């Protein structure tokens, strides 16, 4: 039921999640070591495992309640660990072929977003990839209003239980998002050699950066 | 026939054309004057008319055989004119509230792309909007290969008659695409106050610029 509600709250869910799965599957070996930052119930891990049965996934998140949902989903998988940690805590050593994230880093202050991309590159092997599926701000307040009408169109066409869209609205007034080109530039500053926006549906986008390639 | 085959050849058709319709509908009045550049059989114009029944449409294209198809689709539509004209020819005076384009400007050399953006802004009213649904090149040759596997992934999942993808591959030898951020910078250079990439699916992207807003 949780899986259906995310599809309802996020436009072009398949396109954007899928694009994170595909860019990782064309960047990394079948036996890659992957870190999922703020994995929550571990949906992005799920999509990755569906593509890459032989990959070793570390799921990390500050919320023990969210990771117990992840643990449930991955009950009978041997190649899946869990790590209780804040994004601002020392990252695991790795190294990792891939670090992936969905809808988490927009909860950090801008400066801590720049400090995280630099620390993520340190635990990435050469040729490794960083993939973010992210809530982005429009570049002007006029466009932000258009972004909002488009997100709200998708939610209502999806027949979202109102109680759940009202909650959605409230979680969103603590968010600290930014335009997708500011974030992508920060990848370049942190030293990723190549950074690109792969797919986008107004307020949501999949971007990636590569360490060497 | 034709309409189904475009859905087959073009990932995220509904998202990409749809985002062109929706950014125009939130940018211009119901009675806006719209120019469709390289309108072809005039599928973008159709989408726009479905959304804006009181808008005045001018469909322009160098190919008279394409515009014959457009004339057929708009047989019974009184607010629809046609203009046979090259992108390099003097644009109609207008003014227009919107100038829209789908899968045409990528056929120009890069400097004639920059020159067209500049001439297009001159025929737009203040606060008018330029929208391009476009074939874009990745920023690296390695990513270009990935964009190509994603476009080829959709075509085969869409059960495309091979004879038609064959043709597709050849027409693509005369294409002069460039990455989406270069093009969007050129809107800013040509004097649009705001430019943004709305939606994207690897090799296809919807972007826009605003003349004053
Ligand atoms: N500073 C921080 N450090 C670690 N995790 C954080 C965090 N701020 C938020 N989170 C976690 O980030 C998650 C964002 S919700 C999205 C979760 C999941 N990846 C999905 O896409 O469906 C939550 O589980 C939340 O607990
Ligand atoms: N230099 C040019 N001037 C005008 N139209 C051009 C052009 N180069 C290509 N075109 C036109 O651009 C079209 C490319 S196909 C895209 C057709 C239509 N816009 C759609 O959404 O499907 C063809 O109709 C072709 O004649």
């Amino acid at each position: 039921t949780y899986d259906a509600l995310r599809r309802q709250l996020i436009p072009s869910f398949d396109l954007l999640y899928g694009s994170a799965v595909s860019v990782v599957a064309m960047s990394v070996p079948a036996t890659a070591r992957i870190l999922d930052l703020g994995a929550g119930t571990g949906l992005l891990g799920a999509a990755l495992r569906e593509r890459l049965p032989d990959a070793e996934l570390l799921l990390q998140d500050r919320s023990q309640a969210m990771l117990e949902q992840a643990r449930q989903r991955f009950a009978d998988d041997d190649q899946v660990a869990i790590r209780v940690a804040d994004h601002l805590d020392e990252l695991p050593a790795g190294p990792f072929d891939a670090v992936v994230s969905a809808l988490s880093i927009h909860h950090l202050e801008h400066q801590d977003k720049q400090d995280l991309f630099t620390r993520i590159r340190k635990i990435l092997r050469p040729g490794g990839i960083f993939v973010n599926v992210e809530q982005v701000l429009a570049p002007t307040s006029e466009l932000e209003k258009m972004y909002d009408r488009q997100h709200e169109a998708h939610v209502l066409a999806s027949d979202t239980p109102a109680e759940e869209w009202a909650a959605g609205r409230e979680r969103m007034k603590h968010d600290i998002p930014i335009d997708v080109e500011t974030q992508i530039q920060w990848l370049r500053d942190a030293g990723f050699t190549t950074a690109d926006c792969l797919a986008k549906d107004w307020r949501f986008a999949t971007y990636a950066g590569w360490n060497g390639s």
